[PDB]
C-alpha cells in the first residue's frame, strides 16, 4: 500500500514566468534527454510518427506545436511508466531526471489545451492507496484517468487489491484524440492539481474533490 499525500518529492514545475525561455532551450535539452535516455528517444521517435498521422485531423490552440503533440502521444505510450517514476522520485535523486524537455513539453501541452472546464473522471490502480489522514492531496506525477468508469475499473488498471479514485478535476484535459488508445477516453491530470476534499469509501474507493491549482515546489528549474 502507498500513501496519498502532498507528493513533496515529485517534480512539479508549472513553468510560471519562463515559458518563452523554455521554448528556446527545450529543443537542445530534448536532445540531451535522449542522449541520457535511449528508451525515451525510441518512444519519442514512435510518437512523432503517430502524431504526424493524427494532427492533420483538427486544429490546436495558438502556440501548440509538434513538440506538444508528440509529447502527449508519447505519454499514452510505453515511456509513461519510467517517466512517472522519475517524476515521482525526483527529489530523492535529482541528477537522474532525464526528462528535462519532455516534462516541459507535456506540461505546456496540457496548459495550452486547458480551458476552465471540469470533468468527472475515474482512475483505477493495482496498488492500494491510503489517505495520510489530514490535509489536501496531490498526485505529483502526471496522472491518467478516464471519462469511463468501466475503463478505470477494467482489468487493465484495477483490481480488488488496489484503489478506484473517483475524481473531480478542473485542470484535467481530455486527450483521447492524441492517445494510442482512443478507446480509453483519457483525461490527463497535471500533478500540481490539489484536492482539498478527500473521502475514503469502502476499502478500495477514494473520492477526491474540491480541486484547486496550487503553486509548485519547483519552478523553472531548468530554464
Ligand atoms: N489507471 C487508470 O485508470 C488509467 C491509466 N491510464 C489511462 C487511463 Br484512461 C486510465
Amino acid at each position: 500500500p502507498l500513501m496519498l499525500d502532498t507528493a513533496p518529492n515529485a517534480f512539479d514545475d508549472q513553468y510560471e514566468g519562463c515559458v518563452n525561455k523554455m521554448e528556446e532551450k527545450a529543443p537542445l535539452l530534448l536532445q540531451e534527454d535522449f542522449n541520457m535516455n535511449a528508451k525515451l528517444k525510441v518512444a519519442w521517435e514512435e510518437a512523432k510518427k503517430r502524431w504526424n498521422n493524427i494532427k492533420p485531423s483538427r486544429s490546436y490552440p495558438k502556440g501548440f506545436n509538434d513538440f506538444h503533440g508528440t509529447a502527449l502521444v508519447a505519454y499514452t505510450g510505453s515511456i509513461a511508466v519510467d517517466f512517472n517514476r522519475a517524476v515521482r522520485e525526483f527529489k530523492e535523486n535529482p541528477g537522474q531526471f532525464h526528462y528535462k524537455a519532455f516534462h516541459y513539453y507535456l506540461t505546456r501541452a496540457l496548459q495550452l489545451l486547458s480551458n476552465g472546464d471540469c470533468h468527472s473522471v475515474y482512475r483505477g490502480t493495482k496498488t492500494r492507496f491510503h489517505y495520510t489522514g489530514a490535509g489536501s492531496v496531490r498526485f505529483g506525477q502526471f496522472t491518467s484517468s478516464s471519462l469511463s468508469k468501466k475503463v478505470a475499473q477494467s482489468q487493465e488498471f484495477f483490481s480488488d487489491h488496489g484503489t478506484l479514485f473517483i475524481i473531480k478535476t478542473c485542470l484535467g484535459v481530455y486527450i483521447k484524440e492524441f492517445s494510442f488508445r482512443p478507446d480509453q477516453e483519457e483525461v490527463l491530470i497535471p500533478g500540481y492539481e490539489v484536492y482539498q476534499k478527500v473521502r475514503t469509501q469502502g476499502y478500495n474507493e477514494i473520492f477526491l474533490d474540491s480541486p484547486k491549482r496550487k503553486k509548485s515546489n519547483y519552478n523553472c528549474l531548468y530554464s
